[PDB]
């Protein structure tokens, strides 16, 4: 047995085709998982996550799935298990953004964020503690924005995420009848290329300001005056569902780089 | 003017059918409002708590809603302003209680609890924007699992309050260009002609105890050694909802008697 690595043991992660999940998977892989590379979209994209995978010297296999379809989560765990044997660590990265004033959120844009965000979060947890080997891990997302960062206009995603911490809290207790931990990360300021097109929500007059400054600014938010990478929550993520991260078990852990 | 008082104010109180909400809306119109008193089911429950509120000197109207379905909130907003010409205060007390292990949770319990404790709250909070006087007044109600008290086989009803501790801290940001404040409030146990139905869920083994003893368990919960009634939420909704209040936003009250 080697310290903080996972062979041995089967990981799926679930939002693989966009920046936080790729860089999970690709982690959870390079400490020696196998790796159910799962994603909403791009098989193209998935399959790019595998072949790194591989290359690393760990196999992985890539499986869609609609996390808002509960049916779609279970027949995801099914494959999982029927593909690799067994599974042992479930990561959801699944969710999706939204900004509004609380005055013109239509039913439309509640259901939208809720069924990814919260239900389909929820639902992951139970396929996954249904499925999970004991000693298991399970992780999933929450936000900085659910707690320790006050944003206008950002109502409806919060609260998404809002209910993730208490999940996890309660979720603990019900799967430690099979020793499985449950946490969920609470990433801040995260560059990917889809972080341009929504840092101007999370300033005031961000869009008086160009992309590189508001990156800039995103980065001085943090003590450490950079910006937070996909790496940064990968490897957070890698300890959780580690055999020393054990006793970290119903928190939820704010990825912020000191921000708040 | 008389501090604390609410004369001249119009207040609208959802889940008035059961006793916190039943409390709430009599105790606004004890304070001096003219009560909109909406409820989900019992019409002579209702006119009930109408006919206590006139006899204390106030005006009140029942109006009935599904909080569930969104164009019914519109609609109990729109003619609480016809009826009475204005509304500066709304308290939600709408929310079900749910309790079971992840694992045995279904689609169809989620959807039951979120649609109204989450989502049928979200929208009360929207259509109270929409429709509230400058300088007015939203309450929602949260609970001590949303943060402070872990139930296990409670993870369901306890993230649907997290999503509205979130969404109250958010709301004030975009609520403050009415100069409405929005706070919630996270009871704890409360005792009410549902109370004995529900507590054993709330202790180990709580079967294994009769009604009285769990009572009395719940009661020695608090360092105060009493159990809390529908008038304690009631008083501290008071306090919120008028003029002296107004410095508390964006908060969520835990209302337990210490015992957190
Ligand atoms: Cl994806
Ligand atoms: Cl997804
Ligand atoms: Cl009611
Ligand atoms: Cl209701």
């Amino acid at each position: 047995y080697i310290p903080g690595r996972l062979d041995g043991k089967v990981a799926l992660v679930t939002g693989s085709g966009r920046g936080i999940g790729a860089a999970v998977a690709v982690h959870l892989g390079r400490l020696g998982a196998k790796v159910v590379v799962n994603y909403a979209n791009s098989t193209k994209d998935a399959e790019k996550v595998v072949s790194e995978i591989k290359a690393l010297g760990s196999d992985a296999i890539a499986i869609k799935a609609d996390i808002r379809q509960v049916p779609e989560i279970v027949k995801l765990f099914d494959q999982a298990v029927a593909h690799f044997g067994h599974l042992d660590i479930a990561v959801s990265n699944s969710g999706v953004v939204s900004f509004g004033h609380l005055k013109d959120v239509t039913e439309e844009e509640f259901d939208r964020v809720f069924s990814l965000n919260t239900r389909g979060q929820f639902f992951v947890a139970r396929e996954a503690y249904r499925h999970l080997t004991e000693g298991g891990r399970i992780v999933l997302t929450s936000s900085n924005t659910s707690k320790d960062f006050s944003v206008p206009k950002h109502s409806l995603y919060s609260g998404s995420k809002g209910a993730v911490d208490s999940f996890v809290r309660i979720f603990s207790k019900d799967c430690g009848d099979k020793k499985i931990t449950v946490n969920a990360v609470a990433p801040g300021g995260t560059v990917t290329d889809m972080f341009h097109e929504v840092s101007h929500h999370y300033i005031p007059n961000g869009t008086s300001y160009t992309a590189e400054q508001r990156q800039q600014m995103a980065a001085h938010a943090s003590p450490l005056h950079r910006n937070g990478w996909p790496q940064d929550v990968a490897n957070v993520v890698g300890f959780l569902v580690s055999k020393e991260g054990e006793w970290v078990n119903g928190k939820v852990l704010t990825l912020d780089g000191g921000a708040a």
